[PDB]
């Protein structure tokens, strides 16, 4: 289609066709809270969030509904997921311990190693002797109790948003290609090298979405709150795997000792891709990069 203007660099709209999967992502750090054979997903009239799944399913009939889950789960509640595969056909349960994450991992000893050559490659008078010391001591941590701790096994010791958001980042460079390393079947119209369109359990669609067009077939949420606005990682769309702005963010945690995956993996990422520097109107980029339908009920846990 058309064009879209960050600046003075002009960007061609990509579409996302109307059989895009969509994303959902639910780890579960305390499975036994469910019922045994009950779906191990929060249901409830504060979190509702199954039935906002189930209701996108419902209105997406022909498009590949993906649901990302982690946990230690029973195992009735593992084929309480797989009779939810049978009553919602898009509806495609993937277990993230099924994937294999690690062509984008790196060992930590690696990164700390780079980085202390680097600080140290500088004179007294630049160097940051607190950053210095901390990542010695951190590689210094590696080596004494897990010498080859890498960013993936790393990540998934943490507790928290920190480890949904890493993997989030890295099923999105997989894009369609995970449904079918994951062995999915009966998507049909899913392609090899096809994109993904990541949504937050608390984001309601209300009708179909069609055919997205993106800048660069990229596109995020941007959270609006009192008089500020911020990119976030509540909905993330991509035309095709491996999308430079996530490799990016990928190649940015490569590089710094303590990299985030929201903050560095999406939001340094775009950033870059973009060139959204010091110099540039972080309110204009923001217009420029967000995700918009009116279809789409945004953030209803923060009270909806
Ligand atoms: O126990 C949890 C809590 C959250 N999430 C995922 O994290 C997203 C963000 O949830 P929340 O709205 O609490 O985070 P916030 O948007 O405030 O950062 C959810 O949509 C889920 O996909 C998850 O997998 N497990």
């Amino acid at each position: 289609s058309g064009s879209a203007n960050f600046a003075g660099v002009e960007y061609p709209l990509l579409p996302l066709d109307q059989h895009t999967p969509l994303l959902f992502q639910w780890f579960e750090r305390n499975p036994s809270r469910f019922g045994e054979n009950q779906i191990p997903i929060i249901n409830t009239q504060q979190n509702p969030y199954l039935n906002n799944i189930i209701n996108a399913a419902i209105i997406e009939k022909e498009r590949t509904i993906g649901v990302l889950v982690d946990g230690n789960f029973s195992a009735g509640q593992k084929k309480a997921l797989a009779k939810l595969e049978k009553q919602y056909e898009n509806i495609k349960v993937i277990y993230n311990s099924d994937l294999d994450y690690s062509m984008y991992d790196k060992k930590l000893s690696d990164i700390y190693l780079e980085n202390i050559a680097k600080i140290e490659a500088q004179p007294a008078n630049v160097r940051d002797e607190y950053l210095l010391g901390e990542i010695k001591k951190s590689l210094n941590e590696v080596l004494k109790n897990n010498p080859e701790e890498s960013l993936v096994s790393s990540h998934d010791k943490r507790l928290g948003h920190v480890r949904f958001d890493f993997y989030r980042n890295l099923f999105l460079l997989k894009g369609s290609n995970a449904f079918l390393e994951a062995g999915k079947h009966g998507c049909h119209h899913l392609q090899p090298g096809g994109g993904c369109i990541y949504l937050d359990a608390d984001m309601l669609l209300t009708g179909k979405l069609g055919t997205l067009y993106l800048p660069d077939g990229i596109a995020v949420h941007v959270s609006r709150k009192g008089n500020s606005m911020s990119l976030e990682n509540g909905i993330i769309a991509v035309n095709r795997s491996e999308h430079p702005a996530l490799k990016k963010g990928l190649e940015i945690m490569h590089s710094k000792p303590y990299g985030d995956p929201y903050i560095d993996g999406v939001c340094g990422g775009l950033r870059h891709y973009f060139n959204c520097s010091i110099r540039h109107n972080y309110e204009e980029f923001c217009n420029f990069i967000e995700f918009k339908h009116e279809h789409i009920f945004m953030d209803t846990s923060s009270l909806t």
